[PDB]
This record gives structure tokens, C-alpha cells and sequence, in this order.
């Protein structure tokens, strides 16, 4: 009894024309009696016909995975075009489907607020630097740490949270050395959302 | 017929004034076969306190049978494991689970309060943010009270690992920007069996 499992691409595909968004449709449990496939691939209905589908991997467990792979529009994603996998097999009663989409609702533009740390933790040996985002719909995001034009690596994200006003929100962690904060320096938290002009905003958060 | 266990509430363990209460869920009920078991085991010896509630009536014409059994405070927090048994005329094998809290040395949190940014002061409402940081495990419960009554509009994050192994988070009291201007003390409460007496508080107010 084959399974079929459906993935969107990542949020950072969508909000600039330099990537390349995706949709995967993997299946597995594809039975040694019966290895043939078929993809049927659907975008609001009418059937679209430029999938790339990779050939079959024999599993470990014996049981064979086909991959099938369709490239979308970055403003079709942002439009809300739902896209439907169609799986046939000879082990199958009926075939399976699985759609996909962005989830629905009004774009909303989320308010980006940097904290600067609590005075109990100017004690220790490293100090926390706090990214607010509140306010984002959906919850496809994409926050990230930078000074001076260089990436800073040791953070953490929340996930999206469901606030109480039918938004998102989300908290990101970077932990510096208390070194560096200390000589003034500047740090920017680089949120990029489909509800940004450009897709892109910073804040700088210093002494 | 699906096995599921679920964990005490993580204040439920801190207060001896509460009740663990670990749940076994037992999906997928076969309809014309009745008669779901259930049996007990901690650390191998069996127990027969369990609360075996009468079941529901679901949409998908699959009703719903669980399980309940209340556990002493300390054996959760020693690591007491707990295993519930099922057994059917539609199931074969008398299909087992098994759940424990987590392993690993507790770690105390530390509980940091952040102002709103100052960009946010032009806004009706100001945003109260808590960190809670290098705690684990996971298993933690925030609140927010205000002189001595408790404000509800808050959302706490879910625990995220850190760098480190310990786990963070962060909780969001939303207040309109009139009580914040005043000097209002408010406190975030955060429980976990590391700190003393299970409770520690930090205050937050405009100065
Ligand atoms: C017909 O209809 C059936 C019922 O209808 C329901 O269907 C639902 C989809 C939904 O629409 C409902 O509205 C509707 O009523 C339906 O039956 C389904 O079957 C599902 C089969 O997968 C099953 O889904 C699983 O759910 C669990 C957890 O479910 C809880 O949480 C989710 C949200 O997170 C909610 O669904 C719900 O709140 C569930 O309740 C939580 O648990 C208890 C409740 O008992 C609460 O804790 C107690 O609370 C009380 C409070 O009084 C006490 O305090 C007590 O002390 C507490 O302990 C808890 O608060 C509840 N809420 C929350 C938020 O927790 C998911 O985790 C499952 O996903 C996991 O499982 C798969 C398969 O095993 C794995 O891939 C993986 O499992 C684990 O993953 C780990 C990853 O790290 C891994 O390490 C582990 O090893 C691995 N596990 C194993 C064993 O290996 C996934 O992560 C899964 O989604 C539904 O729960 C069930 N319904 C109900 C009501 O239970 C039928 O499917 C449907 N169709 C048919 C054909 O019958
Ligand atoms: C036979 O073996 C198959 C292959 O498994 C491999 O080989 C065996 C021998 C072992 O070595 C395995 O470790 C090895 O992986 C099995 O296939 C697996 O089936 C299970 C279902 O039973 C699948 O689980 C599902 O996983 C979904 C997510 O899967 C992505 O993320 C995984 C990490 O979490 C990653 O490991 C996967 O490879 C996959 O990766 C994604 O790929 C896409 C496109 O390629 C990318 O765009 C993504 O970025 C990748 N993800 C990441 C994180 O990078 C889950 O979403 C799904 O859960 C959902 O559905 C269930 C209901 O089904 C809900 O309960 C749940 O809440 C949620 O909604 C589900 O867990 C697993 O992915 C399959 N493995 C692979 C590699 O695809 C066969 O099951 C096995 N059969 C038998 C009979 O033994």
C-alpha cells in the first residue's frame, strides 16, 4: 500500500526571483509486485504537463520511491494556486491524491522590533539578542543575523506562533560574547516576507 | 486501532497540588469489535489505577476509547517509565508503548525581561517579552501576573533547542500602551523542577 507525501518549497524560493520554488511529490511503500507509477500533476484544476520526474530508488526495505519534482511561479505560489499530485499504481483500489498551497488569507505586513538584553545578563559570560516579528500572515518567513555584512551563525528561531489576533509571530535568538557587545557595535536582524516591500526589511540593534 | 501516550502536563509535576494524570489514547476503534483492554506496567510491575473512560462517537464512524492514569509527582520526575497495554478481537499482537520524562541533567532556567522597543511606543499596545533560556528539560510552563491577579493575553513560544543542548523560549504579554506609561509592575512566573521550589518570578516595569 503505497503512501504519497507532498512538500512546498521554502519560504525563501517565493519572495525573490533569484531562487527557484518547488513541489515535490514522493512515494513510498511502492510494492515489488507492481513498481509502475504514473504522475498526474493538477494547478487549480487543469492538468499542467511539465513535471520532471526522476526514475525509481529501490529502498532498503526492499520497497521502491519515485520522485517527482514540478517547478512553479513565484507569483502563481503567491496568488494561492493549489497543486494537486495524482499517484497511480496497480496496488492500488483507488489512486491517491495530495494537494498543496499556500494557506489562505489576507497578506499582512509583519512589524519587526530588535531588544536590546536584559541588564541580569550583562553578568555572564554571553548575552542574548532578541528579534521580535509580530504581526505576519502567513506564517512562511524567513528571518536571519548579520553585522556588518557578515552573517552571524550561532541563533535559533522560534516557530511561527498563532497569536491571538489570527496572525503570527516568532522570536529569534542570537547569542553573542559579551565582548562584543560591549565595544558599540551594530547588529542588524534581516526579516524577508511576502507583505515587505521588496520582500525585505532590517533593524539595527546597538548600545 | 492506533496506539497513543501522552506526558503529565509539565505543571502538573511541579505542584503537588495537581495531578500528573498520564493518558493512553486508543484510535480507530473497530466498530463491530468491542470490548478494548487495558493494563498497566511501571518499571515492569503492573498497576491497576487507570481511569478507562466511556468512549465517543466520531464523524469518520470511529470512536475513540481513553485510558487515564494518575502517577506520584516524584516518580515522573525520577524517570519512572510507564507502559500501556491493549489487546482486541481485531488485533493480533497485544500492541505495547512506553513513554518516560526526559533524560539528562535539569539545568536551571534564566528568566530575563525585555521592553518593548522603542519604535513600538507609537503603537495602541506595547508588547511584554520573557526569555527563558538553558533550561531542560523541555518540560516547563510560563505564566504572566500582573499585582497579584493574572493577565491572560500572552503567547508563549514552544521550547526550541539550543547550541548547547538546553532549550529556550519566550512568552509575549500584549498590554495597551496606557498601563505601560503609568509604571505597572508586571512579573513572569516560570516553572520547572530545576529552580527552588519549583517557581521563580522576574519583575518588568517602565523606570
Ligand atoms: C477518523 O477520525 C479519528 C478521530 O478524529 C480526529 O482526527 C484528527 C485528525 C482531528 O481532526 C480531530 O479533530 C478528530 O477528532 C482519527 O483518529 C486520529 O488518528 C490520528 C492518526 O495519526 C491521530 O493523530 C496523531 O495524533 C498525535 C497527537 O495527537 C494529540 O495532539 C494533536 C495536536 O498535536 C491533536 O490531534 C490532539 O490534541 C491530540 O491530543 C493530545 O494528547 C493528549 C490527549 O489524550 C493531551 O495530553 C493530555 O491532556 C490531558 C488534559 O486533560 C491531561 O492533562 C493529560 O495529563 C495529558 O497527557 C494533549 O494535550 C493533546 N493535545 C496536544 C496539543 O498534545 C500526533 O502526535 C501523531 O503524529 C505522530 O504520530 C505518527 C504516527 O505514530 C508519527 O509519525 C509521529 O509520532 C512520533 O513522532 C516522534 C517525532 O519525534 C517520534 O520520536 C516518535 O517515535 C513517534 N511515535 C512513535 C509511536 O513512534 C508523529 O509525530 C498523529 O498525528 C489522532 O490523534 C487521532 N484522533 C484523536 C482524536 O486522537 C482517524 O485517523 C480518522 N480516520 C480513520 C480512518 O479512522
Ligand atoms: C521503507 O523505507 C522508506 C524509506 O525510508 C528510508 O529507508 C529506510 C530503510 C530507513 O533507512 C529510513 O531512515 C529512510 O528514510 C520509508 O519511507 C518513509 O515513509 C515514512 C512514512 O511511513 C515517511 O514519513 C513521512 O515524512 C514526512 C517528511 O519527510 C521529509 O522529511 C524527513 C525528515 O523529517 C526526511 O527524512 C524525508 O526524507 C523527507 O525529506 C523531505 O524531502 C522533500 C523532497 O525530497 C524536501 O522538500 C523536504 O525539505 C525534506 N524534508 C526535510 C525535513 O528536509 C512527514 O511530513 C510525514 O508526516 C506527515 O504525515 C503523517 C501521516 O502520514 C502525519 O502523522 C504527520 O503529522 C505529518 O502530517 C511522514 O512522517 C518518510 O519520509 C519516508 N522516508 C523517506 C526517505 O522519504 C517507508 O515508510 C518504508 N516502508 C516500510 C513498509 O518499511
Amino acid at each position: 500500500g503505497p503512501s504519497v507525501f507532498l512538500f512546498p518549497p521554502k519560504p525563501k524560493d517565493t519572495l525573490m526571483i533569484s531562487r527557484t520554488p518547488e513541489v515535490t511529490c514522493v512515494v513510498v511503500d511502492v510494492s515489488h509486485e507492481d513498481p509502475e507509477v504514473k504522475f498526474n500533476w493538477y494547478v487549480d484544476g487543469v492538468e499542467v504537463h511539465n513535471a520532471k520526474t526522476k526514475p525509481r530508488e529501490e529502498q532498503y526495505n526492499s520497497t521502491y520511491r519515485v520522485v517527482s519534482v514540478l517547478t512553479v511561479l513565484h507569483q502563481d505560489w503567491l496568488n494561492g494556486k493549489e497543486y494537486k499530485c495524482k499517484v497511480s499504481n496497480k496496488a492500488l483500489p483507488a489512486p491517491i491524491e495530495k494537494t498543496i498551497s499556500k494557506a489562505k488569507g489576507q497578506p499582512r505586513e509583519p512589524q519587526v522590533y530588535t531588544l536590546p538584553p536584559s541588564r541580569d545578563e550583562l553578568t555572564k559570560n554571553q548575552v542574548s539578542l532578541t528579534c521580535l516579528v509580530k504581526g505576519f500572515y502567513p506564517s512562511d518567513i524567513a528571518v536571519e543575523w548579520e553585522s556588518n555584512g557578515q552573517p552571524e551563525n550561532n541563533y535559533k528561531t522560534t516557530p511561527p506562533v498563532l497569536d491571538s489576533d489570527g496572525s503570527f509571530f516568532l522570536y529569534s535568538k542570537l547569542t553573542v560574547d559579551k565582548s562584543r557587545w560591549q565595544q558599540g557595535n551594530v547588529f542588524s536582524c534581516s526579516v524577508m516576507h511576502e507583505a515587505l516591500h521588496n520582500h525585505y526589511t532590517q533593524k539595527s540593534l546597538s548600545l
